[PDB]
């Protein structure tokens, strides 16, 4: 007797393999994994309201596998490959900068984002850890990406399926090691937030 | 720039806690951690409607502290202590099986629990790792409290000051290195649950 595997459906097993990459990136020490789990989160969804099995369960889960992708893991990266006393602190602020952004998200039905969206939190801070060898210099940009996260700046959503791919191309080039185009669309997407937030 | 600071209350600090001792477990690398980690998951609720700040921003704060204590965390101190091929396909099994069965009680407002709760799964799982030395041993046991936690068991909440104060006085006992009893009676509730699942029904 397993009524559980009553509510599962094909976008929750799209989600499992999102936990699955963003546990195995903790275990396996791979900042890959984490460009893996970006293309399974930003696709689960789409999955999702593709073949109609959109839930409250899927959702639930959606954003469980963003704490361990985009939460845990990018956190425990930055101390693990970057063991200091300030990266530690950055960590546990990067990581509950994410709680608290996710725990919003939680209680929001809104098309866009309410601060910077955890995915776009990790790639930045784990493509910079990928490019930048500093515990000192990658331990203020979490404590500057956490805080981001947590702030009013609106961010669009706008999972247009030329949006995903063109997204997912510079993810397959990053998940093979050049991060470059990934972080790019990153920190261009991140400041835009900040400028159309400015502007009005 | 923070209107989140509106929503945030003073129950929520304890969840921020819970999230800082289950990330320092997985840093660390800490079994104590999980067991103080325990404690808090049972105290920011009681605040909660102690203090009458019960908010759905708690309540999903409440969940996400639960994922990093209770499911990445056992996940990773099982497979970082007992490194090997198993011990990495049992904590992905344990850690999925706790995401399946949050995600569950996420939609669910039901008196009890459907299966075994996280907490006691990942209790079991982490006190177990501090006294079994075997990558098998615990391998499994991951396998059977994932099944377990996944299942249809009902398990009774029961979280009034007394019952809570009994559970923490192991926890402290855990925290400091004995965690037998905090095992002992996580054993027996787990094992409650298959009786009453078994002797009744409604
Ligand atoms: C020329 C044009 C070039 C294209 C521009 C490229 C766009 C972006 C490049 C980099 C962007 C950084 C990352 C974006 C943030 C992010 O991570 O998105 C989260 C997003 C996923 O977040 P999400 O909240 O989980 O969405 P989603 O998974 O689809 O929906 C979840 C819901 O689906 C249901 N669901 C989900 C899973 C499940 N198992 N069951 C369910 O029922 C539940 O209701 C869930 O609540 O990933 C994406 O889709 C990426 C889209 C691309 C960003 C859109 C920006 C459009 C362009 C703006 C202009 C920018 C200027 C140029 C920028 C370059
Ligand atoms: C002698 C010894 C034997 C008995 C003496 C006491 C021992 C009890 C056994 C405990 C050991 C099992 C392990 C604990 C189980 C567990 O995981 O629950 C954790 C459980 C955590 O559950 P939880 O999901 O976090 O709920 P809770 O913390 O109360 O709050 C959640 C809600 O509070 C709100 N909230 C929460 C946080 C926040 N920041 N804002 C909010 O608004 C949201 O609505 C949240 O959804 O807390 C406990 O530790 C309960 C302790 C007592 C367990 C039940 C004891 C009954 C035992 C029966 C055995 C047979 C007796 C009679 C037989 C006839
Ligand atoms: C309001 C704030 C409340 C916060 C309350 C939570 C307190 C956080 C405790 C952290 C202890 C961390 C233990 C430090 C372990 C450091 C291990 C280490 O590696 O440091 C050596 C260095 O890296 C070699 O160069
Ligand atoms: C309540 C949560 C806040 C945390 C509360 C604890 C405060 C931390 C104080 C540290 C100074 C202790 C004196 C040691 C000086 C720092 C040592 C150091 O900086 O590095 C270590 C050295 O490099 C070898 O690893
Ligand atoms: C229903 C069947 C499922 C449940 C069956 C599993 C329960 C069996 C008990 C296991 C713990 C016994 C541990 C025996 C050794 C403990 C003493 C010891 O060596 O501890 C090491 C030391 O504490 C290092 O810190
Ligand atoms: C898994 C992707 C499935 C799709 C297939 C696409 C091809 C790319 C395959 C593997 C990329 C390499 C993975 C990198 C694993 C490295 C593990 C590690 O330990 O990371 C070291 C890092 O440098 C910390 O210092
Ligand atoms: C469009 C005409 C008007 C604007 C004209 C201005 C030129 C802008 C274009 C590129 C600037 C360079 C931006 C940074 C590009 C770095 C690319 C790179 O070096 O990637 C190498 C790869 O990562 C190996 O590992
Ligand atoms: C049904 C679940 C499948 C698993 C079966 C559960 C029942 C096994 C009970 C105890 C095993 C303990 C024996 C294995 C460990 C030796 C005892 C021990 O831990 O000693 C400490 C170690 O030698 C120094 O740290
Ligand atoms: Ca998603
Ligand atoms: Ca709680
Ligand atoms: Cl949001
Ligand atoms: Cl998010
Ligand atoms: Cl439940
Ligand atoms: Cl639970
Ligand atoms: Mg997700
Ligand atoms: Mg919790
Ligand atoms: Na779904
Ligand atoms: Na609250």
């Amino acid at each position: 007797m397993f009524s559980i595997r009553k509510i599962i459906t094909i976008s929750d097993y799209v989600t499992m393999l999102n936990i699955i990459t963003g546990l195995l990136a903790i275990l396996l020490n791979s900042f890959s994994l984490i460009y893996l789990s970006i293309i399974f989160d930003s696709l689960d969804g789409y999955v999702a309201r593709k073949t109609g099995t959109v839930s409250d369960f899927g959702a639930e889960l959606d954003s469980i596998s963003d704490v361990v992708s985009f939460g845990v893991a990018p956190a425990y990266l930055l101390y693990n490959n970057f063991e200091s006393n300030l990266a530690l602190i950055s960590a546990i602020i990067f990581c509950l900068c994410g709680a608290l952004r996710l725990a919003r998200f939680g209680i929001l039905n809104v098309k866009g984002f309410i601060g910077l969206p955890i995915p776009a939190g990790a790639l930045l801070l784990v493509g910079f850890c990928q490019l930048i060898n500093s515990y000192l210099i990658n331990s203020i940009l979490a404590i500057l990406i956490g805080l981001l996260m947590i702030s009013d700046i609106k961010y669009p959503k706008y999972p247009n399926k030329i949006f995903i791919y063109i997204f997912a191309v510079s993810l397959c080039l990053a998940i093979v090691g050049i991060p470059h185009f990934a972080l790019m669309l990153c920190l261009i997407y991140a400041i835009y937030g900040i400028i159309k937030y400015i502007r009005g």
